């Protein structure tokens, strides 16, 4: 006891690592049997596995595990891990006491190119030591070694075989039961000490963040009374701790929400039925995705022109939608990179996204991130390649996400034939009209209506047939209202965009 | 059984999932094309001078290909079947993609039966036109692979998928194919008519409207299955499908 959350997976390990263990040796002995000797763990960091490991040791009552970190005198420390378990296995036989052995980190011996880990010998060596340990003619039948890593794809096939790390287990992020069991384990001493409320009442969160929750909380009932003062005794924390604690721990795994709500919006206003039919197209989107079990990958292209609006479209329609997890690729994250990083950095988010039940992500200026200029053309080919593929694959063990695109070079895209990834396609156009015009002014508050009245009357026959995105209008606006004569400073600023 | 899996066998999970998402059978072409996948398998298995053989499938992109090929990789009942795909090769370098291709071969090389499914075969090379910009040692690597004969009275069967036709005739490797197979898409509404009620769109008085409408909205169309089978999907969620459907399938025609 100690874990919460993962009684399945303790019931499997129970049963399948340690179970033959608990019997006397006569029995196993009687049906013709041997232990398993090779048990892998997986899983996001800070979760808990070391925990399991540990705790599961208590249980057996085996010495206390010895801990090593993967990361001639690494030659000889295998050779001295073991001593222990070679002298108690001489001492004791088959009734000698267990000894469990916990390696770290396991996927970096791996992670060097064949070449120089055979050449250096460094990672070869401790693999065919390791597996000569249990494996060879010089098994010793007392040891129990536990992997650990956070990438199962790194090890290598030859380790998974019977004999050799032969059972396998994942490790999820908890669900709401596993939180209200953690929250009644960390509470349990406050809640038994009367120093906890009677109205305190116990969405992706790990242990250590409640934990630091809790902790948090205690701060601001501690600081309510310092400056070391008479009636500590009247101390308990309070439901409003609590809710301020909220605002001070903010967990990975998330929404990016300053830079979608502050970057993305500084206003958002409609002036016609065509953002009405495209916010609503959206929504449908949504809960489609998210009341659906055949459509576990959408992808979208919102395309238009320079200037039109599009990000603050696609935020706008993201923010409503409520998702645990929301993601954006755009240049400003990857400034500075080399090819290689922004390639790594792109696969990464994408593994971040295949771990939850939903996720969003948008991506705007595509060709930007292509770094294309059509003088050459010059443009980098491995990007695209790496994107094209990525953009088809879906999420695995029943997941969904949805991604939206932004585009103002269409037919570029076009040219480059990889127009088949997408689902639909929206365009978004300019301005045209002095109603949409009238409309702005109105939204914005620029001066009293007799005077628009005169702007409109005065470019009803200066330009009647304007063409201007909502940008220029929004910052002609700004730039007449602080000036000497806004009617006559925004017509000209005004015909001159025409 | 279902707790210990072995090494050497059949990579159920990725032909099963991940390839087919639907099937049915709504034209007489795709009933003969099974056919002479199921001739040309049990030939392999019941001849000793057909000991290798390797397979074209064609079309444009979205037909139904690939689910076509991995229909006919799962009825065929080899102990032997693997597929080669870009998911497999994403993030190499060039020469471990050549050496993970060559020791897929020689792998190929050790029962009496065998099927591969290749994939994609423009990306594998990395085709980008604008250049044009490949990778020709992949492509000679793949050319001579293509007509080695397998050791040891052992047979093995091959088939390959792409949509770029004009490509390969232009890079002269078309003589490594013994038969080419086309795949087109659908162009009557009698096939929608049965998309319809084979997926249980609506009751007969509004389904007929629709195909009333498609009558005189555009008799001419020319969509693949799988749009057809999202655009069902989302209109049903709408909240007049009808006219939904309807706009949004007159848009992709």
């Amino acid at each position: 006891l100690g874990v919460g959350g993962l009684d399945k997976e303790f019931t499997k390990i129970f049963r399948r690592a340690f179970a033959s263990r608990i019997f006397p040796p006569s029995v196993i002995e009687k049906l013709g049997i041997s232990h398993v000797k090779g048990l892998l763990l997986y899983g996001p960091p800070g979760t808990g596995k070391t925990l399991i490991a540990r705790k599961i040791g208590t249980m057996l009552n085996a010495k206390e595990p010895k801990i090593v970190n993967g990361p001639g005198s690494s030659e000889e420390n295998i050779r001295n891990l073991f001593k222990d378990a070679e002298a108690e296995y001489r001492a004791k036989g088959e009734e000698s006491s267990l000894h469990i052995i916990i390696f770290d980190e396991l996927d970096s011996v791996f992670k060097q190119r064949g070449s120089r880990g055979d050449g250096t010998g460094v990672g070869d060596n401790v693999v065919n030591q390791l597996l000569a340990k249990m494996d060879g003619v010089d098994q010793l039948n007392n040891i129990l070694v536990i992997g650990m890593t956070n990438r199962k794809d790194l090890i290598d096939s030859a380790l998974l075989r019977p004999g050799r790390f032969e059972v396998q287990v994942e490790i999820h992020l908890p669900d709401e039961k596993g939180r209200l069991q953690i929250f009644d384990i960390q509470t349990k001493k406050m809640r038994e000490n009367n120093m906890m409320s009677d109205d305190v009442n116990l969405k992706n969160f790990s242990g250590a963040e409640i934990e630091g929750l809790v902790k948090s909380a205690s701060s601001f009932a501690i600081n309510k009374t310092v400056n070391n003062t008479k009636d500590i005794a009247k101390l308990k924390v309070t439901r409003e701790d609590f809710l301020n604690a909220l605002n001070d721990v903010t967990p990975a795994f998330g929404i990016s929400e300053e830079d979608l709500k502050t970057c993305v919006e500084g206003g958002m206003m409609l002036y016609s039925e065509r953002v009405n039919s495209i916010l609503k197209n959206g929504a449908r989107y949504v809960r489609q995705v998210r009341e659906s079990d055949k459509s576990r990958l959408v992808s979208l292209l919102i395309h238009g022109p320079a200037g039109s609006g599009k990000t603050a479209l696609a935020a706008e329609i993201a923010l409503k939608s409520g998702f645990p997890f929301i993601r954006l690729i755009s240049p400003n994250e990857l400034s500075g990179m080399s090819e290689s990083a922004k390639i790594a950095y792109i696969d990464n988010t994408f593994r971040d996204a295949y771990k939850s039940p939903l996720n969003i992500l948008v991506i705007d200026s595509l060709e930007t991130l292509v770094d294309w200029v059509p003088i050459g053309p010059r443009f980098s080919n491995n990007i695209l390649q790496m994107l094209k593929v990525a953009l088809k694959r879906k999420p695995p063990q029943d997941r969904r996400l949805l991604i939206m695109t932004t585009t103002s070079a269409y037919s570029v895209l076009q040219q480059m034939d990889i127009l088949s990834c997408f689902d639909n396609e929206i365009a978004v156009p300019n301005m045209t009209n002095l109603d949409e015009l009238n409309n702005v002014m109105i939204e914005s508050n620029f001066l009293d209506d007799a005077g628009r009245v005169k702007v409109i009357n005065e470019l009803s026959r200066s330009c009647p047939n304007f063409n201007v995105g909502i940008k220029k209008t929004l910052t002609n606006i700004e730039t007449a209202r602080h000036d000497e004569d806004p009617v006559n400073e925004l017509v000209e600023l005004m015909t001159q965009s025409a």
